């Protein structure tokens, strides 16, 4: 697995409103992943419907989109080895009722419809989501000073 | 599952003695549950024996009661969707040896006889324990400013 | 002077609403003070007017009483050497604008009308406030296991 | 003082490299201030020289600009009553040797030339800096769910 | 079994380099285990080869020894009931990819070759490792003030 | 001021007993100072009397020595620019009553006779204390991966 894999992590409006931006960023920062893009945005309903396009048939789709419009979103790209899969493990189960304490949802969330955060579920979907949410020049190329202490070659 | 389910959480005398009141409250607070009643108490032996009545035949019962009498207890009622079951998940396994890091017992406790907290194990037992430990006027009715960000309802 | 001095600390409705019960308790717990009474309460209007009786001629009085009625209060008695004066130092300046980072108000508060907490300002006023908010039976007598590590003999 | 005052806070490259993005955001989040703009950027030397234009005569100017180019910057706009002045108090003294523990620089920094963060020093300079670093559509208009618990009218 | 079981925990050079000494110590301290020996050391190559002697035929052996020589190590003996097995549970899976958030590796590490810490995997191996890394005079005999609140009599 | 200045910091027996090893190390670690030596020790009375030789005429001397003998001590050497003076600022005032919240004593201590830590008060006394408490080979030479992000040099 390549250490330059990237995933899209978003803090949903309930996470912003409840003051969880700092703690969520710290979870990824402390694990060793590298922040390569971030912005606070209020995207249009059209972008949100495209982001969740595969769930357009679900009964909760309309409420999910409404909720995702109801406040700011903190959109991020994180980079590191197996960051897509491990990022999902850090976030915890989609339904916080199923999540483990020590994960983001297991520490901070209760309802599946207010589960604080989003993370890409595959490398291919992460590439799709990254291009949907960010312009290429918003990804910052840099090298962490502790890279060789986080990674063995 | 209703968002107004309630559970009885108690910090046992070892949790009070070891300075864990703040941290344990923060676990439930940060998860989004609502504190509706709280008091520091030194309850009489008869109340503790009734709390643990279903264990009256166990060999450890007399020692359990004496330990529960040996210091203050922080008695609490927390309210939220599935707070009984999710509260038990936050507490961790009865025997801390079997508990997961990130739970209260998995972070703070070693011995099953010194496992720093109690949580009701079912909705029906929670109602019974709440009534045993609190007068009805000690349960405070209020609405959290972030209720609609914790719950979809 | 004596290590059995007591002060009245209250978390005001804005501190409860903003999820600061755990963090505020931890400030006093970690410092080495002893919690000897605590309850979540929604006190009557006349109790709050008596609490703030020295302020009844101030223009902000009615609004202060009304806001103090607007949500639950976490009422506490803390015990220890110089706990009245040191408790005020932990709380920080009455106006958070004048408070120092590292204090409760310097970490958590902005407006003097929303300064998250209360602490007695003198030993005599502490005794008055403890007698107003607590029945004597609610003060719990116990000895901390680390008393002789917090205090010299 | 108006509660809609805004200031420019930046995490400098040393703060990003040392993994302080989460903790710094939390300092402002926990105090009650509202995040209304944020982005990770690598601005050109021309923008940085304009940002520090008033220090172009200083002997450390060239080294300061080089250092500000040497890694990513987390640029933010925070909003609240007296946020410019109180933001500076949260950051601590420019020279961390003079800073108090409990501030950002007093907790995390040693050298004036590596002092982790920037904050505007006046309302007028904040307006200048905000327009230098952000496009107007990057400022997100929203209303915190706890606004009325942070502010008294 | 007995509350005087001992294990050897070491913070590897990557944990020291990334500023994780405090957090790792706190994990064991907060759980109730007793620190009975500790030192910062840069041990000789033959001590590390003996530490990992069971792995001398693995292909990664020489690189593991070389990285373990590449910075200081914080070497510790922790004492308590089942501290060997529970210590491994606190550390988390050897490969951080398989570790759970809430453990040391699940909170802080990514690569199996950079997994920030070591813990003995059996009581017999703990005794071997303690005798290899510590002179008996470096194990300090003391009684925790909260022993009887961590352990049942 | 040279970045290779060193100071002697010790966690006194009360800090060890009260579970403050992790937190105190994190204060210095997070500030950017370099740990160059550490050991848990129970030093002989003669060493403690020599450490405090300038207080041999004080009325509290015999009690101070007995308390310093009453449990383990965590002895440390920290290195960095102005670490002697800045270390004292992090520790807070000798008498915790006069200390500021956010310092070690202002967060964790009450009594001057139980003030949880020691720090050298001058560069010359630090060299004397370092030599008293450590053998030269116990001081580990290493270079922090973030050295150039903490210091401008
Ligand atoms: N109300 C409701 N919302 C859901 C449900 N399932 C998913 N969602 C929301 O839709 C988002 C996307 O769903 P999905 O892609 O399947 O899960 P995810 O990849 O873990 O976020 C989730 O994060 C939830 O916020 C559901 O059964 N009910
Ligand atoms: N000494 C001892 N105490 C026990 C044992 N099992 C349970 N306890 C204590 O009894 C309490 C109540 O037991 P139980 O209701 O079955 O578990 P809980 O609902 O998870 O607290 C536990 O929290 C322990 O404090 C045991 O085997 N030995
Ligand atoms: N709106 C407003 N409220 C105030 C003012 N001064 C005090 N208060 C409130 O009144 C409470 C009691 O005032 P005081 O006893 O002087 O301050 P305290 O003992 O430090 O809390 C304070 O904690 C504030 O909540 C003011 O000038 N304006
Ligand atoms: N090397 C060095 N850098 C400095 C000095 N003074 C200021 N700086 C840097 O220049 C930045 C801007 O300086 P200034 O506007 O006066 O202070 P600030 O508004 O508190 O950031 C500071 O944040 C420091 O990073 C100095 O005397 N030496
Ligand atoms: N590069 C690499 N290093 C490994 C591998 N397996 C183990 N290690 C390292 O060797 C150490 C000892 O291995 P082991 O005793 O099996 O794991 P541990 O007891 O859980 O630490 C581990 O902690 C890793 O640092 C591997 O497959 N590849
Ligand atoms: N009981 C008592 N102990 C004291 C007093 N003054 C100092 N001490 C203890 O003596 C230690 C050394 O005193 P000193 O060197 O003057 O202060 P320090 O350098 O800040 O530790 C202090 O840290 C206290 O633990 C006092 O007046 N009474
Ligand atoms: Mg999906
Ligand atoms: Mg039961
Ligand atoms: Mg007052
Ligand atoms: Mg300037
Ligand atoms: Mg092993
Ligand atoms: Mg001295």
């Amino acid at each position: 697995s390549m250490s330059n894999e990237q995933t899209f992590i978003a803090i949903k409006p309930d996470g912003v409103q409840r003051g969880l931006i700092g703690p969520i960023i710290s979870r990824f920062e402390n694990r060793g992943f590298k922040l390569v893009a971030m912005k606070l945005v209020s995207p249009p309903q059209s972008q949100l419907e495209q982001h969740y396009a595969d769930l357009s048939d679900k009964p909760f789709f309309k409420g999910l989109v409404s909720y995702m419009l109801s406040g700011p979103i903190c959109a991020m790209v994180w980079e590191g080895r197996d960051v897509v899969k491990t990022g999902r493990t850090i976030l915890g189960a989609t339904n916080p009722l199923a999540s483990a304490p020590g994960t983001i949802r297991g520490d901070f969330a209760i309802d599946v419809g207010r589960n604080v955060c989003h993370g890409s579920d595959s490398v291919e979907n992460a590439k799709k989501e990254i291009a949907l949410w960010f312009k290429p020049e918003e990804l910052i190329s840099w090298k962490s000073a502790t890279f060789d202490w986080v990674y063995e070659k």
